């Protein structure tokens, strides 16, 4: 049971908020619509289609009812343009800014967009939310801002030198809400997000994740590649967890605003072991090799997850293996 | 004997190179243009005069030769644009980066502002140039970068939380720099200026410095407010000694590179105090109110300028003293 979160969502089915999500029509934005409209809430969404889809929405479209899509308002546009933002911000009262372009390859190749995008994008949200005097503010922060630190596991006081330009980006997320707080007094709370997957993830393209990539592959009878040696290890965290820490967050109590969290389960999973347990999960429904290292990639990854216990009564309910139990016969209708 | 300093700029004058200046138009720009004219260098500038002055550089072309102007080629324009950035690169050999918005208070009222020409333009210089492959690239950091951290003297491998919008954006420049080193080998020096003053530090407009603020209004018969009981401290450090630090930094060898550096002169001088030098030197050249703190201001600031004097082989040679008597006739001409 997450009885927790149980509350606070009847606390939001009853008197019902206007959200907006940023990143509405990406992975974790969209699995946000999806949550948020089957509690009757009244959602803005903002995207601009750069790595997320039109065919998201349509899919929540079909999830949820008449009533509860007539309450999405979507908006096309770009965290890039100060007005937009203001714009999408009136009436709003909780932010939840999924908006970026992630990726550590990626930045390490083009780190002029996505500064923009990952940095003055967010700040252009956070100002106009702090102007539009929202209740609530949450962002999308990054594990990779543990960067080389080498301690396991992972403690949200303690973290090493950025290994990418992404892992700086999203640590200046961090700062200039911490500023935000001592400045003007508006407090938020950033979710150190650890390796997600689920539903929504998108398999196509030189920058998907691990685990869509390779149940696709799987899948197609394809080669499954493996950046290093396969030692490389992560928390990998169910889509979830990441849905009850928005909301969870979105209602914290004021103490419990202007913090950092990391989101995730606890556990260690070698590249190795998943490609096991992938197989394994998708082979039930009737259905290797190695290359040298990514570079920017952290070494080791396992969060420690006591303080998002403790201050907000974070329960993560579902593992590694009963998520991807959970995913793959999405990725086989998505991919057939 | 400056004997380093020296040694480099009897080099120069024999073998001179390519320089970028940007923010040229500006105090520390225009300065550095005016030494690096007299030392016959080739100069590009890039300024979008939105501190800086056409009138700093007619300044400048008064007081060099004809032929020495020739080889300044200005550019109009702004380091938010990244085509701009490229343009201005071409065949430089040192960079010289100058150009951002000063002031915490401005960056207060408008974080979006200063965000955008310190994050954003600075990314691009720092890109281009390493896409350009100069042989030196120094920025100008800011000891804001040490925050609430309650050493002090300050010493440059500990610093604490950024304070305001400017603070962030400072710090994230050096976190660039280093991950710039780190991804691509492309290595940096910053130099964290503290209270810079002397010729062409401009003395009207809202945000203003307290040294040419000062002078401006007792030359007026204006209120000299002081803000605080007066003993509130920095460690003003004449344009000169920041001039020789560029210069250093341009021609560092490479184990002194991916390094920041203090750039101040290691002495604390109060509010109180110094009230009373610029009165002193301004009455030589023959011709005060008490309100409350500045807010999110800074107590005491004064540098440890050692590891400068160690790796570089800096001299901070001119104290506050000589540097107010060097400085005042300018101010007299420039408001007569
Ligand atoms: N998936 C993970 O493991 C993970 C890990 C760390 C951080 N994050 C962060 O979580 C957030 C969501 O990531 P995701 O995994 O859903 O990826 P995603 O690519 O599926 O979603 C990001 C969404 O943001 C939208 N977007 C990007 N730039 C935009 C812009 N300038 N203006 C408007 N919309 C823009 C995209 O179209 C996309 O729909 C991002 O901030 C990401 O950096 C995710
Ligand atoms: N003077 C000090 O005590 C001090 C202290 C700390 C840091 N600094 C830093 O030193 C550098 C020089 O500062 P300064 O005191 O001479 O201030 P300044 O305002 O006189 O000069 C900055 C110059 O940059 C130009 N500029 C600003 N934004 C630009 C943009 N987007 N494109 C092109 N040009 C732009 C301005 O027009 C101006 O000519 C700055 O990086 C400043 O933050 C100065
Ligand atoms: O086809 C692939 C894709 C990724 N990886 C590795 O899987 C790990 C997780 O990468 P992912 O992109 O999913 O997330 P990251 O930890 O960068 O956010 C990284 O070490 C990658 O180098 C891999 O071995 N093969
Ligand atoms: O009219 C003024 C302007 C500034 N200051 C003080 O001078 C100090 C340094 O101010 P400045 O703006 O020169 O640089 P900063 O330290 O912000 O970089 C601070 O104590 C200010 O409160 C002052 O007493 N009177």
């Amino acid at each position: 049971y997450m009885s927790r979160y149980e509350e606070i969502t009847q606390q939001l089915i009853f008197s019902p908020k206007t959200w907006l999500i940023t990143g509405v029509a990406g992975f974790i934005g969209s699995n946000l619509l999806e949550k948020l409209l089957k509690l009757n809430q009244v959602v803005i969404g903002l995207d601009n289609f750069s790595t997320g889809h039109q065919y998201n929405l349509d899919e929540v479209k079909t999830l949820v009812s008449t009533e509860q899509w007539s309450r999405f308002c979507f908006i096309e546009g770009d965290i890039r343009d100060l007005t937009t933002c203001e714009q999408v911000m009136k009436g709003v009262d909780h932010v939840l800014h999924q908006a970026a372009l992630g990726s550590v390859p990626r930045s390490i190749v083009d780190p002029i967009t996505t500064n923009a995008t990952n940095i003055t994008g967010f700040l252009n949200i956070l100002h106009a939310a702090k102007n539009a005097q929202v209740q609530s503010f949450t962002y999308a922060a990054s594990s990779s801002t543990y960067g080389d630190h080498p301690a396991l596991p992972k403690v949200e006081e303690n973290i090493g030198n950025p290994l990418s330009p992404y892992a700086v980006t999203k640590y200046v997320n961090e700062i200039y809400a911490q500023v935000y707080a001592r400045t003007y007094g508006f407090k938020t709370i950033g979710l150190r997000y650890f390796n997600v997957f689920g539903r929504r993830q998108d398999p196509n393209g030189a920058y998907a994740a691990v685990i869509p990539k390779w149940t696709a592959a799987m899948l197609k009878g394809d080669d499954v590649y493996i950046n290093g040696d396969g030692e490389t290890s992560r928390d990998f965290c169910y889509i979830d967890n990441v849905i009850q820490m928005n909301i969870l967050s979105a209602l914290a109590k004021d103490s419990a605003k202007d913090n950092i969290y990391n989101v995730a389960v606890g556990d260690r999973t070698t590249l190795n072991e998943l490609s096991g347990y992938i197989y394994d999960e998708l082979n039930l429904i009737h259905h290797i090799k190695y290359r040298e290292f990514r570079s920017g990639d952290v070494r080791h990854s396992q969060a420690d997850v006591t303080k998002a216990i403790d201050l907000l009564k974070y329960r993560p309910n579902i593992k590694i293996r009963e998520g991807l139990r959970l995913s793959m016969p999405w990725y086989v209708r998505f991919l057939k």
